């Protein structure tokens, strides 16, 4: 039976009249709390964390390779590029790259990751060392947007996101040095203030990736330190039926909000 929270998530969802993902992880008891959980979604650029962590992990063994410096030619850049356009035939070291690609978004950033790693491939490789067996990376910036209703490409499901999450900022896929990088880029986010935050306790500090494509595809995943307790990981995932939907990043604060209560 449903818990009255899935039943207010199910009834903001007919409300907003698209598909909504949910998935809490509430590390005080490690308790779950989920809604279309095993249901895949289309990713967005929430999938810049696997990307940006893929590189960490590969640092752990190549202590310098974060300051390696990357050329950033006028053909490398994509539909959105805020920070990688100040740097067209100049270069951004992969630590600039992560910072951008997550705090900015930035697909060219993104492309710079996937390149690193030797393309889509290596990302969900990446994803299956640590565990992670739903995740799949299929394309580069921008297409990997696209958020066809039933296309797998690009997608993975709400329990999955929310588990990886756990694993990379609470857990230890990550060395310490890297688990603390990736929780000080997502803390620094400049792109959430709308989405799961805005649904969140004023006190609780929060490190979070947005993700925004067709259908209007609008997510956010999120590292949570609620005030006197244990940290949590909520990911929230929310499409549309038509293509040119517009963005919803209101239906995932309201998802925060209702998680957040009762707790």
């Amino acid at each position: 039976q449903t818990s009255a929270v899935q039943q207010k998530l199910a009834a903001l969802e007919k409300s907003s009249g698209g598909r909504l993902g949910v998935a809490l992880i509430d590390t005080a008891d490690n308790t779950q709390v989920l809604y279309r959980g095993d249901e895949r979604f289309p990713m967005c650029s929430t999938s810049k964390v696997m990307a940006a962590a893929a590189v960490l992990k590969q640092s752990e063994t190549q202590k310098q390779l974060l300051n390696q410096p990357v050329e950033i030619k006028p053909a490398d850049l994509v539909n959105y590029n805020p920070i990688a356009e100040k740097h067209v035939n100049g270069t951004m070291t992969l630590a600039e790259l992560s910072a951008a690609a997550l705090q900015y978004s930035d697909n060219t950033a993104m492309n710079k990751l996937i390149a690193q790693l030797g393309g889509p491939g290596g990302v969900t490789a990446f994803a299956r060392a640590i565990g992670d067996e739903t995740f799949r990376l299929d394309r580069t910036e921008p297409t990997l947007n696209t958020a066809i209703p039933g296309d797998p490409r690009d997608t993975t499901t709400p329990r999955a996101m929310a588990q990886t999450l756990r694993q990379l900022t609470l857990g230890h896929a990550l060395g310490e040095t890297q688990r603390a990088q990736l929780v000080t880029w997502l803390k620094g986010n400049t792109t959430g203030a709308a989405s799961i935050r805005a649904g969140l306790p004023t006190s609780w500090t929060a490190g979070d990736k947005t993700g925004s494509g067709g259908y209007g595809t609008t997510n956010d995943i999120a590292v949570i330190w609620p005030q006197g307790r244990a940290p949590l990981v909520l990911v929230t995932y929310f499409t549309q039926p038509q293509q040119n939907a517009e963005s919803r990043r209101d239906v995932l604060a309201s998802a925060a909000r209702i998680i957040a209560e009762g707790l």
